[PDB]
DNA sequence: CAGGCCAAA
DNA sequence: TCGAA
DNA sequence: CAGGCCAAA
DNA sequence: TCGAA
DNA sequence: CAGGCCAAA
DNA sequence: CAGGCCAAA
DNA sequence: CAGGCCAAA
């Protein structure tokens, strides 16, 4: 029989996006020595071992999008990071011909240049690391002697408004040529560190293991034959990267009695839960289902980590584990590996008289180009006739939230945890 | 221009061409995240042909 | 099909100058259009001046 | 030569999107009669020929 | 600096002619982009940046 | 990948 | 076709 | 040799 | 399977 | 070898 | 085109 | 046999 009427369904259009950049950073060959960093707070003393592998910061949306990219993308609901790729060509290594010291003829044409690449380490369980802004000596400038109090969420913003430049009217205009409209080199300055505890002040049992052998878990390659070659190329694909809202759905509690019904979960966990551990030990181990949790599109939606813009530098592109949908869900716990890339600090040509590193180096420099692109997608969903856009209820997110309204988020830039990234409360900017 | 007959006529432009060396950063430490503010003398060199036919 | 382009790097979507509209008009500010529901002139839809709704 | 730029262009974004309906018409089979509609303003007096085409 | 000065000018030995010699000239014209300026307006700023002319 | 626009061909 | 195919 | 541990696969 | 095979 | 120019096609 | 969501498969 | 005329194509 011939049927008038067939089950369509719903008219959703669904939109991809794509967003590409190209960016060339420049990176010091540090030395690497140990700084003390001094007990506060909860933070205990330690020992810090630099390093010259410059963190590459493709976690971040800025890092794959402009600022009009960024604000046009706020029209479209519903939008999910899908994928981000990343791909890291190194050119020629720069190493100076002689050093600033004139009583040494240390001038040589020879050289030894080495490329380090590290990936993942951040996520190593037993090294505690982070990436850190150092100052340098005057007399020797590839040798940190401190750390720059500079925060992380500064350095992106920094680095956002090398790239990017100012807005027109700004004071400040000129200090900063945009490279996404000049292609020039930007210097990066933030650095792979090693820590260990400190035990000089330490009272009863002192842990004495020294160091991890970092060295076992990076490449290192002669930088002489790896001129205008690839080094670096990585994929993610994201698990729950939320950078718009869903369109909320038509409020049923406007139309049932039974809103707030209740039916089985049976044996399936359908609320997700919240791990927290010690490694000081004085407590085990927990895990808490039904955090505090806020709605971010619909009647009571607290939209605050999106209104505040912490997606596009702030806090990383992957939030898997943060949100919940109202649906049969399954979430797991996400993070993205971490990148780092430098060259090897080059000694100078002079002699020494102790079984020792080097305590004076030539300055270099890597020359690094990276090619980068994150793809989106977005629904316009049509669950109803009149009035715009409305998605079904099954597709409604809900956020963590800390109990001063504080939305949390994944952060990259503390050291791990048993091989885990915390969540910690967002900052206003 | 116009010519008295039945002509046709359109707008025109010859393409611009500009060529170049870019900038070569100075070998040197900064302590921000900028381009660099010092930079190595350095010059282009180019051989051009060009013809032209009344 | 509509299109977001993106002439420069801040402050949203721009297009190219040459995508500018234009819509021919009345001296009292009416926008013209075409209208199907006045009988052909010489095979052709007039166009007239729209009436505020 | 290898190349690090190479003129991409601009990014622009085109969206394709599909509207859909079925609709269900009653039409009336009008007979064809003659009406008078008179004159009014610059309309002329005219003579009417209806239909049922809808 | 192509085709040098008359034999009769003051000037004449300070540019001899690349045409006859074949020696290198310096240009001094370059691309340059331009943006608007929006410190000192009034209503609505225009605030795009630069086109991403590379 | 240039010449009267490019997101058209 | 006052490029020119 | 990267993504919720690696000494598991 | 909120990577994805 | 002519018809909106011929030195254009 | 139905059974714990569909715009997922 | 419809879309800037049809008795033109």
């Amino acid at each position: 029989a011939t049927a008038i009427l067939r089950p369509i369904g719903l008219h959703v259009e669904k939109f991809q996006q794509t967003y590409r950049k190209k960016w060339r950073f420049l990176t010091s060959a540090n030395a690497n020595v140990i700084l003390a960093e001094a007990a506060s707070g909860e933070r205990p003393a330690r020992w810090a071992l630099t390093t010259g592998m410059a963190s590459i910061p493709w976690e971040y949306l800025f890092f794959y999008m402009s600022p009009a990219e960024y604000n046009r993308m706020k029209n479209y609901p519903g939008t999910f990071a899908k994928s981000a790729s990343v791909r890291i060509r190194t050119w020629n290594t720069r190493v100076a011909f002689q050093t600033g010291d004139t009583q040494t003829a240390n001038a040589t044409l020879n050289q030894n240049k080495f490329l380090q690449v590290a990936k993942g380490i951040r996520s190593i369980p037993f090294i505690c690391s982070t990436n850190r802004k150092y100052t340098y000596s005057d007399t020797e400038p590839m040798q940190p002697t401190g750390f720059a109090t500079l925060t992380s969420y500064e350095y992106r913003d920094g680095l956002k408004i090398a790239m990017y430049g100012y807005d027109n009217d700004s004071a400040d205009f000129a200090k900063k040529p945009p490279a996404d409209a000049t292609g020039a080199e930007i210097y990066l300055q933030d650095y792979l560190t090693i820590y260990t505890n400190d035990a000089r002040a330490t009272t009863g049992t002192k842990i004495l293991a020294g160091f991890p052998p970092y060295k076992n878990f990076i490449e290192e390659f002669d930088a002489s034959a790896c001129i205008n070659t690839d080094v670096v190329a990585m994929d993610y694909d994201f698990s729950y990267a939320p950078l718009v809202p869903q369109f909320a759905p038509v409020p049923n509690n406007l139309i049932t009695q039974n809103y707030n019904a209740s039916y089985p979960a049976g044996t399936k966990n359908e609320v997700t839960a919240v791990k927290t551990t010690d490694s000081s030990q004085a407590t085990p181990p927990t895990q808490v289902r039904n955090a505090p949790r806020k709605y971010i599109q619909g009647p009571n939606a607290d939209t605050t980590f999106f209104d505040e813009e912490q997606n596009y530098l702030r806090v990383p592109i992957e939030q898997g584990g943060i949100f919940e949908e109202v649906n049969v869900e399954t979430v797991h716990d996400t993070q993205m590996p971490s990148i780092n890339v430098g060259i090897r600090a080059v000694p100078k040509l002079t002699t020494i008289d102790e079984t020792t590193q080097a305590n004076s180096w030539l300055d270099a420099q890597g020359y690094f180009e990276v090619d980068c692109v994150l793809t989106t997608e977005s629904v316009d969903p049509y669950t109803y006739i009149k009035g715009g856009c409305y998605s079904a209820n099954t597709k409604s997110q809900l956020q963590y939230f800390a109990s001063d309204g504080r939305p949390i988020a994944k952060v990259y830039d503390n050291p791990n945890v048993y091989g885990r990234m915390q969540m910690i409360k967002t900052v206003k900017p």
